[PDB]
């Protein structure tokens, strides 16, 4: 089931940023796939979104933007979802 | 392209019952399918939306429902995918 590796886990690493924190910290977050994870922090580094502290994880402008425009999207997707279900109930889609 | 036969022409077929309106007024929202759109009037009376009005297609108290919630949806959704654009961006996916 597609949820994570890339969409929950991500999540947990740039809220784990949200206040320099370290690879460690960040496991408190999830199973920490650190041989691979590492692979989403650089990623998250080169696509500027994580920053770095003493050596520390810590979220740079565009990472706290980010964890916004992430909040909504999912608290708007729900409602849209939720909204859909709405459509088939009162249309029923066939009976 | 996937648009019309369900979710934009059945709109306009909900709308022109908004207020009571034959067949022919229906036109004025699309090309009519007439030889089969009648299939879609039907569907959305026999899944109780439409509303026979003096013969002609009038709104019913689910129908009336269905309008807003169909409209919260797409205000919803086209706001997941701008907020989706959003993540994509400041996430620059892989740059």
């Amino acid at each position: 089931a597609k949820k994570k590796s890339k969409l929950e886990i991500i999540q947990a690493i740039l809220e784990a940023c949200k206040s320099g924190s370290p690879k460690t910290r960040i496991m408190y977050g999830a199973n920490l796939s650190y041989a691979l994870t590492g692979r989403y922090i650089k990623m998250l580094m080169d696509l500027e979104i994580i920053r770095q502290e003493g050596k520390q994880y810590m979220l740079t402008k565009k990472g706290e933007e980010l964890l916004e425009d992430i909040r909504k999207f999912n608290e708007m997707r729900k409602n849209m979802d939720q909204l859909k279900e709405k459509i088939n109930s009162v249309l029923s889609i066939r009976q």
